[PDB]
């Protein structure tokens, strides 16, 4: 029986792993063949797990199926997969696929993009793929900083105010309260603060994962952020060209 | 596909009903004969719904598949289910309900009772149900006042605390954001204070219906309740004796 919103194998490795970058292949920009390659390197740097993520995404299934089988024969560490959910449909899913992140948008002035979605997702489980093969469920808090009118138009999102700790210890109080897994800190156009990060990690309880993402582009970043007690500090577009294996070595030291 | 968790039928209906008293039948307790005689009252009376509702079951789906059917035959009014979940199930469901009432104690230290029942319940469906035949799903915030136990060793409830409006400033911004459909008030041992039903009808959407419930035993009281901003005024001991018919008529207001 999948554990599906229960605790399971993947869960585990995040809450036991050391701390640190965590790469974000999008699989709609970048070709397989590369990911593969990057995946390689991914597991020689000893990396929690290999994210596949992107906001935009069309003909997720034929698309993705394969993708992951690639990504997947190329390391050992979990692929997770984070995207956002369509109504209609939930979120996106395929077979193979170690767990799904799934974001609650505590910030989004949209109820479906709160947390609806989940209801919508676990409703249609298990669809077309066998229950046994189907993948973990990483329940999370996402949260967005800065200006960010793509994610607002699509998500309702609204950037979080850090004018006073308000606004993100209500937040921290449903992390809580809400058993969820994991908090995931995001900034497409700007930086989250180390502050906010700090404040995260002692409100939140000593199994909850932190993830951060936005901007990354520097080893100094990684370390800022995991020194404010984030678990995981993930970055794409810093290797979305074609010198990536130097920008690689820069960020992961 | 049915609405389930998306509004359907029997939310507008509470929506649109104009603000009552609801007699919730405890169907464990109930035999079904007086059950049905009941029903074919709360009819006459106008009352938005006929709830169903229990903290204790046991044979959920042999005792409710009929009884559900026995209060169907009896009213044309909509059938409303209200039970605990249990880790490994979900919450409990029979064919024929017109809707399940879908609590999440926000006051709840343990988080299956906070909301994963629902995802348990969601990715359970349908189950044994045929789809188009399923309850729609009212998604409800579940708040607890005073002392009890009962409620607490069981769900892992605290009682709100009433002594300023942090506590549930902070359920409302949650029913709000979250798109909850109702928020249920209740108390097992003593009376939801009517200051703090105002304050959640102030605080709540025009749309999301207020329902209060626990030893509301007078038409005083559900005139107090209604007063403060119930749209719902809740009542089930009362009626659960011999001479439940003259209750019933002063609790109405007849
Ligand atoms: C808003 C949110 C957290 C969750 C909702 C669901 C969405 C939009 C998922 C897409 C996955 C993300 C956040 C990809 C951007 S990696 P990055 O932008 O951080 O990469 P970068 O290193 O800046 O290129
Ligand atoms: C705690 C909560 C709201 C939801 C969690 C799920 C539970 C325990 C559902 C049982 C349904 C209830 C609250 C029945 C009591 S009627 P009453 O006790 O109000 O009737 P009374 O008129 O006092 O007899
Ligand atoms: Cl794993
Ligand atoms: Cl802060
Ligand atoms: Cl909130
Ligand atoms: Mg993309
Ligand atoms: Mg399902
Ligand atoms: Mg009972």
């Amino acid at each position: 029986a999948p554990p599906l919103w229960r605790p399971g194998r993947v869960l585990a490795r995040l809450r036991e792993h050391q701390p640190g970058p965590v790469h974000i292949i999008d699989p709609f920009k970048v070709p397989v063949t590369e990911a593969v390659e990057k995946a390689a390197e991914l597991t020689r740097l000893g990396f929690a797990a290999v994210l596949l993520a992107s906001t935009d995404y069309e003909s997720f299934e034929s698309h993705m199926e394969p993708y992951v089988a690639a990504v997947k024969a190329a390391t050992p560490l979990p692929v997770v997969l984070h995207f956002p959910p369509r109504p209609g449909a939930g979120f996106p899913v395929v077979r193979g696929a170690d767990a799904l992140l799934l974001p609650a948008l505590l910030g989004s002035g949209d109820d479906y993009f709160v947390w609806k979605s989940f209801l919508e997702t676990l409703a249609a489980f298990p669809g077309r793929i066998p229950r046994e093969e189907w993948p973990e469920l990483l329940l999370t808090v996402a949260l967005t900083f800065g200006e960010d009118p793509r994610t607002g138009d699509l998500l309702g999102t609204v950037p979080v105010s850090t004018a006073s700790t308000e606004e993100i210890d209500r937040y921290l109080h449903v992390a809580r309260a809400f058993g969820f897994h994991m908090v995931y800190l995001y900034s497409r156009n700007e930086h989250v603060p180390p502050e906010v990060v700090r404040h995260f990690r002692k409100g939140l309880g000593p199994d909850q994962v932190l993830f951060v993402s936005g901007n990354v582009r520097s080893g100094r970043q990684v370390t800022e952020y995991l020194d404010s007690g984030a678990d995981y500090v993930g970055f794409a577009g810093a290797l979305e060209q074609p010198d990536w294996r130097s920008a690689l070595a820069e960020i992961a030291g």
